[PDB]
């Protein structure tokens, strides 16, 4: 697919907060206290399998901080309706 990076203002920011309630849903982890994102955020765009340049939706790979332990959290946001699913969230993981 297509990769860049994104900076990690408030748009990011909701992100993080979001993979952190949806992570808390699960309760698999301890109860998590969002804390902030940091870089780098990669945001990868996916395309239609045909058709030319038809976006299908995006997927954030995010480094977040929560109850002061860093995880990565993956997050799908589909193209038409912008809604977003939670896809993993696995940590801690060592600062980049």
């Amino acid at each position: 697919g297509e990769w860049e990076i994104i900076d990690i203002g408030p748009f990011t920011q909701n992100l993080g907060k979001f993979a952190v309630d949806e992570e808390n849903k699960i309760g698999q982890y301890g109860r998590l206290t969002f804390n902030k994102v940091i870089r780098p955020c990669m945001k990868k765009t996916i395309y239609e399998e045909n058709g030319f340049r038809e976006i299908k939706g995006y997927e954030y790979q995010l480094y977040v901080y929560a109850s002061d332990k860093l995880f990565r959290a993956d997050i799908s946001e589909d193209y038409k309706t912008r809604g977003r699913k939670l896809l993993r969230f696995n940590g801690p993981v060592p600062p980049p």
